């Protein structure tokens, strides 16, 4: 009767399956315009990230505080891990809609209260804020307010950080102080705190003063995050549905007019169809209209009909719950000043029905769309989940859940899903999300609390710089030389060529035809077994690659030994091999003249071996060729090492005081009596111990290309068996020497690359790696490699203000004629050495000259400098 | 049968069609791991762009210089469209080895030569620069070397600009000068010459020196081009295909020694299998190591055959053309060899062996590049645009090529077309379009330039509104004056309206608590009559009252009416011209007072003040300080507080008066028609109020994004943007709304997003035509901002100079859309007022509860004089 006639009244706001199946495949089309990159700022759902990537694990543990805000009561929570205390807390609504300040000073205020409460006010915890707007985040611990929706308007707040606005309350008290606050919106809460009891809960349903939801999102499907591995947690807000016109087929007069009576007019439209602020006022105004029309009250309408608000929520689920459901309607409408028939009181209840059978069927679809969504994720050919809920309406509300429940798994019958409510609140939920919050920023600490030890200051580093400068005196000088770590040995540095480079990367024979200068060479492996043989078998074969040479040349000559290692040389073409370096172990060679092996080696096969130097030396004339002030050598590759010009009075080991001698400094072995164990960690300890020449090359190996690797990857694994890294597994290939080389270093740390890029290349050497443990690793590396560019840096200080002191000059123009793989590789090494260098030897101009032909080059120029003398 | 004992010899050398589909289903898993932006860094293909997205067109013309570098012959020409005259220079071995400085000297030399040979050396012409190497660049007119290859090692090259270093060159010189470079590889500039002649040509191919080759790739999967419209050439370099060992399963031990003796060891690997730079030497290699084995020569083995370089790639082409095996016998003997004629049979099978893998390994990766191109379209019809020695010269490398390609890709049809003028006519085609968009752009600023004021400019602005103000105050001079300064006569429970906004709202303010509920009002009424409006206006306030339960209830009302109004009293103001888009019939002239009481009737007014009066009140209930409104929404509107003495039209000389100075109307006396554009004049003629609110025109929500879509449909049928398109929805006022104008200038936004927002709007854009559009909105919405500064400037001046303060602290209260919405001008405002106005310290507040407050405050105080 009446009945028949308000659903022909209200036959748009009765909605078959057929049109609910199109709001949801539109719904679709909305989600995925909010996740895209591209589209994401036009998308009305927004689809925000929330970087809540799991429900709970079971290891949750600690104390919290919480906030719950957003919702028809604003509480105050206390937490363990579950032991739960609460108390709600009154805010006004001049609050509500006055300056942040103000709404924040209450939180704070109300806070305090809370605590002295619980008597825990001088406790610091950390904090779990649920709140219930939309935010940005692209952490736990931030939110920047997007919107205000529902009933709140406070100046000053959107577009700031909630987090650093209730800090900045909490300080204006001096009352007290907080940890970690970690903010999440109340859907997310609310699936926090349901997963809590079933760990397959993926959804998050807000059916209350608003309406929204969030869900588990694939993150290759997310591409406002960088990342792809896993899932994550995406509040939609979906609220905001049909704010671009997308629901205007669907929506009513009564909706138009909701909105405009709304404080937030033109925004968050399909909430405005659902929620529990809104339906009540929606049937005050179908009423009205009816009223005005003549088809209720017989055409009479009370003040209080007309009277916004009126007409309450709670009166829905009330005439709708009551066993006299007619006599209930009666009820409200006489508060409403009226008095009404049996008839209009049908009418009044079946409103009510049609208002709330929408509201939970346009729910429905969406929540149809992100079953779907997960369906089709998940592969699954019928699929399972979890939906946690809460909200006045569907608690309060006597059939809404029911009606929800129905329609939805009709809508997607290939669905098994479970409703579960919440009983205890997003505060529950929000805790589970700060106990890792907070877990994250202890473990963040702890692991540059460890990269801090190989952090060193302006300080340490004029430290450094004079320890380098002491050293050298004790090479130098002969009543301290035969004890001295740092030897700084005479080098007797003061047409057609030969020249040998061996020790490097490349072993290379060479033809130096000079006239300027026209340069030949092959590269010539050498195998493993002779590498690791005897000094005939490698010389043996250095021979045989010189006689290969000639041939291929089309070609006897005088010859330039470039040979990087620590030798004594008693005059150019007499040279004793000290030790071994780097990678080199033949035998029969140390303690032996490499001339001779060399000379021996050739007889059993002629040459005019007239000269050996070190790379460094080599390096340093191939770069005082094309520089007059070239008058220093480094080397940063596979080892490091450096020499320079000292003065003859100093050079105490060769008798002469006047004129000028090249010094090989072999200050890898700068720290080899103990002088830098300060400055050395437990990982610089393990890379010395696990090497071939073990207490011996410390500071090289603090700094060159062979060594930085397992610098990192000590760390790495010590992060890892620490749970800091790689969820605490050591892979079996991280336990493998020698992965991290100069080419995988270099690459990690360019900053022309992005972190997925950097991804790229762990992913590529074999580790397994998130775009987590790949900043983590990036730093281990920047850091290491920043290191050995301000020791080497230090180093090199101690070197320029040497020849600045020796000379008695104020202040020095000089050259560094630089070689070695990493020095050319790495992006940020060589200036952030001469950076150093800048820093620490204020008083010089040094120009740091890359090497681009070899130290065969410089060193063919010796032996055409030592020829012409002899004759 | 020699012929069968080499076979098995050098078995890894013959490549079966099952290895060279393997090969290519690598080749093409690279180009995807090169085009993709994360995995790009790491790729040893590198798929690099070059910012050619089409072959030639017919439109190019001009006269361009062009360089030809790093292929055998160092080429200098002279394009002119084809006509062409070229000269080729040594670059000797010490140079293409020297230093930067030194090889870039040379190419300069080589120019001025050219040219002084062509006399054509006062001229500064543009240049097309095929420079045969690996380079990052982001325009056509760059390229920073990324490494030498091939026979080239300078020093300081690499890492720079190409460009850079060329004209540091010329200018050492002083000699001459060049207008415009553009760097293409010799694959791209190659692709472009054959372009000239089929249109059809989308591969680039080199086999010479080096090998390499380019291909036309869809936008939308050049990750590492902001873009997704068309197509765009990437030089793929796949000489370097298989530097990270991807390879060394095909790779022999003898490509392993080229390496070991080559300039770039470890680098073009792929490369050093095919060219002509390697070939010859390979085939030595070979030769070498079987005599070693005593398997040829006897093992007898001669010096020159020991010696590097000797056997040549010329050698191979002219064994395989001519008698194989007398040409051999003749080769081997002149290496000091003693061959037999088993020996010269060997000799000339290993020769095709090699050659015809070198065949068979571009076919292999050029069979993926057709693959590719296939899926692109959708179906196969492409020409292939060759040159190079090998490919050229070679008696059967093309034949070879052709076949085990058109065999390996069935479903195609490939004209491969040999080109025969070289690059340099396909990089002047190139320069030719770069020279084009680098006039576009220069015709596109200079049109921009029109809307940027200096400083001095707007010192201007603000002494011009100064003087227009004095002029309005005056009752000598105000019924002349386009700025009217009227006086506002402003010195429980009520209700407020608000209209003239961009919503319609009554109010009821309990002193403060505000509810308001917004009612439309329609078209119908919008442009209806008086009556109709008001009626309208009081069905809405009958209805207002129900909803706030106050049924008739009688509440003192104040009426935000934002429109310029002749003020007798409060509660008397004549509607003096409507703006914006208010157009409701016998209103103007009328007292809007009398015509609300009269539609009462047909069912207390106590008080009717502009929107900038409420906003300043608005503001001023919550800073003392607050003494100036200002309004940036539809339209632009500013009042303040005068001293009595300088409001001449109301007698009195004691306290102060609020001026509603309605300053939208500044410059309709054509004081400002110096600094307005021919889009600013379309805005004004195509308006409701032609001539009218000119500077508001300048200013606000309304108005903005009409000069904008003016400004864009200039430049397009310029073609200057949108390919010259005028989009019919280009054509549709207002749809650059205030909320767009906003968006589309923010900070965050990366450029595909507002590309996005523009097709959203319903603009089809390139990325390129984003650029534009947000450059030009962003230049509008600046000139808006700064207008307004120099507005307010003048303004807060004169509150300073009337008290004669030297320092004026005071606040202006603001409300408007555009002001709260735009991301850049409340900013540029707030610095415009700093710069232009120093000695006053300027605070802007954001009105937060809208006019309605402020009218009903001002009503509270009326009520208060009548008691
Ligand atoms: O608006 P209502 O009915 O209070 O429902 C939503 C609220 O429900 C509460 O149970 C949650 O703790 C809040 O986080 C949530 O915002
Ligand atoms: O150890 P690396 O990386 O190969 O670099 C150092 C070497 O670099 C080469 O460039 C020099 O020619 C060698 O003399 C030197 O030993
Ligand atoms: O290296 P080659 O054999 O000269 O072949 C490639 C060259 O061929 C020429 O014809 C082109 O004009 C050059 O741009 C290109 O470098
Ligand atoms: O034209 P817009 O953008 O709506 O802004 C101006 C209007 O802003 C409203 O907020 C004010 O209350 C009105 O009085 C004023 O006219
Ligand atoms: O409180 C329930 C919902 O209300 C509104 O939609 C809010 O904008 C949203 O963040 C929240 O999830
Ligand atoms: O390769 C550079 C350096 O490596 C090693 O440290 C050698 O000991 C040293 O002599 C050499 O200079
Ligand atoms: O000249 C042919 C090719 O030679 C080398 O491979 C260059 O790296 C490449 O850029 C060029 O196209
Ligand atoms: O709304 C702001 C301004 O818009 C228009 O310029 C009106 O002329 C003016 O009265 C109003 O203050």
């Amino acid at each position: 009767d009446q009945v028949q006639k308000v659903d022909q009244y209200l036959y748009h706001m009765r909605l078959s399956d057929e049109t609910l199946l199109e709001i949801s495949k539109r719904f679709r089309k909305e989600m995925e315009k909010g996740l895209g990159a591209t589209t994401h700022p036009t998308a009305a759902v927004k689809m925000l990230p929330t970087f809540v990537r799991s429900t709970p694990d079971g290891t949750e543990h600690g104390e919290f505080l919480a906030l719950d805000l957003g919702g028809t009561n604003f509480r105050v929570l206390w937490v363990k891990v579950v032991e739960m205390e609460n108390q709600i807390y009154a805010i006004p609504e001049d609050i509500m809609r006055g300056s942040g300040t103000q709404l924040f000073d209450h939180i704070a205020e109300c806070l305090a209260n809370f605590m002295d409460k619980l008597q825990i006010k001088d406790k610091k915890l950390p904090l779990g804020f649920t709140f219930s707007f939309p935010c940005h985040q692209t952490k736990l611990d931030e939110s920047f307010l997007v919107s205000w929706t529902k009933g709140f308007k406070s100046s000053g707040v959107e577009g700031r950080d909630v987090v650093a606005l209730i800090r900045k309350a909490i300080q204006r008290r001096g009352d007290f102080d907080i940890d970690i606050v970690a903010v999440v919106n109340d859907t997310v809460g609310t699936m926090m705190t349901c997963g809590y009891d079933d760990h397959n809960c993926e959804i998050g349903l807000i059916v209350g003063t608003g309406s929204n939801a969030c869900y588990m999102e694939e993150m290759r499907h997310i591409d406002m995050v960088e990342g792809d591995e896993g899932r994550m947690c995406i509040n939609m807000e979906w609220g905001a549905f049909g704010d671009d016109g997308s629901l205007n087929d669907i929506r009513t007069e009564f909706d138009q007019e909701i909105d405009m009576g709304s404080l937030n007019p033109g925004k968050q439209l399909f909430e405005k169809m659902i929620s529990g602020m809104y339906m009540g006022e929606l049937v005050r105004l179908i009423l009205v209209k009816m009223a005005k029309e003549e088809l209720l009250f017989g055409g009479k309408l009370s003040p209080e009909l007309l009277n916004t608000g009126r007409f309450e929520t709670k009166d829905i689920s009330d005439i709708e719950g009551e066993k006299d459901g007619i006599r209930k309607a009666r009820e409200v409408l006489m508060r409403l000043g009226l008095d009404p028939t049996q008839e209009d009181c049908v009418a009044t209840h079946r409103i009510c029905q049609i208002v709330s059978t929408r509201s939970a069927s346009l729910c429905a679809a969406t929540l149809a769309a992100v079953l779907q969504r997960i369906k089709e994720n998940k592969g699954e050919e019928r699929l399972r989940s979890t939906i946690g809920v809460d909200g006045s309406v569907y608690k309060k509300h006597p059939h809404f859940a029911k009606r929800l429940h129905k329609t939805v798994r009709r809508l997607v019958p290939g669905c098994d899903v479970r409703f579960l409510r919440s009983e205890d609140g997003s505060g529950k939920g929000a805790a589970m999300v700060t106990a890792v919050a907070y877990r994250l920023a202890d473990q963040h600490r702890a692991r540059q609390k460890t990269l801090e030890h190989l952090q060193l200051s302006h300080d340490q580093l004029l430290e450094v710089k004079r320890r380098m400068k002491v050293e050298m005196e004790r090479g130098l000088s002969k009543e301290t030389h035969a004890s001295a770590p740092v030897k700084m040995l005479p080098t007797y540095v003061c047409g057609d060529f030969l020249a040998l480079d061996l020790g490097g990367t490349n072993f290379r024979v060479l033809l130096v035809r000079v006239r300027g200068v026209e340069m030949h060479n092959k590269i010539y492996a050498i195998p493993q077994e002779v590498m690791h043989g005897t000094g005939d078998e490698l010389f043996d074969h250095i021979v045989q690659c010189i006689a290969d040479f000639l041939e291929y040349m089309g070609m006897s000559l005088p010859l330039g030994f470039t040979f990087s290692f620590p030798c004594q040389q008693n005059s150019l073409d007499e040279s004793i091999l000290l030790k071994w370096t780097k990678g080199f172990k033949a035998s029969g060679c140390e303690g032996e003249d490499v001339v001779t092996l060399l000379k021996e080696a050739i007889h059993r096969r002629d040459l005019d071996v007239v000269a050996v130097v070190n790379d460094t030396v080599g390096t340093m004339m191939t770069c005082g060729f094309e520089d007059p002030h070239c008058e220093v050598g480094l080397i940063v590759g596979t080892g490091s090492n450096a020499c320079y010009m000292e003065e003859m009075r100093n050079v105490e080991l060769v008798e002469g005081e006047e004129g000028r001698m090249c010094v090989n400094m072999e200050w890898g072995a700068f720290g080899d009596n103990g002088c830098l164990d300060d400055f050395r960690t437990e990982f610089d300890v393990a890379v010395d111990e696990l090497s071939l020449n073990p207490g011996k090359q410390r500071f090289e190996k603090m700094i060159s290309g062979m060594y930085l690797g397992e610098i990192v990857r000590n760390i790495l694994i010590d992060f890892t068996k620490r749970g800091l890294l790689f969820r605490g597994r050591i892979s079996e290939r991280l336990k493998t020497r020698g992965i991290f080389e100069t080419k995988f270093l270099s690459q990690i740390e360019s900053d022309c690359l992005a972190l997925l890029q950097v991804r790229a290349i762990l992913q590529h050497l074999g580790l397994e790696s998130t775009c987590d443990d790949s900043i983590i690793v990036k730093e281990v590396c920047t850091v290491v490699a920043r290191r050995a560019a301000q020791l080497c840096g230090a180093g090199m200080a101690a070197v320029v203000d040497r020849i600045r002191e020796n000379r008695g000059l104020d202040a020095l123009k000089v050259t560094v004629g630089v070689d070695g793989t990493l020095y050319k590789l790495h992006p940020h090494f060589a200036k952030v050495m001469h950076e150093t260098v800048k820093d620490l030897a204020p008083k010089c101009d040094v120009s740091f000259l890359q090497s681009e032909d070899g130290s065969g080059k410089g060193a063919a120029l010796i032996t055409a400098v030592a020829c012409r003398i002899r004759e």
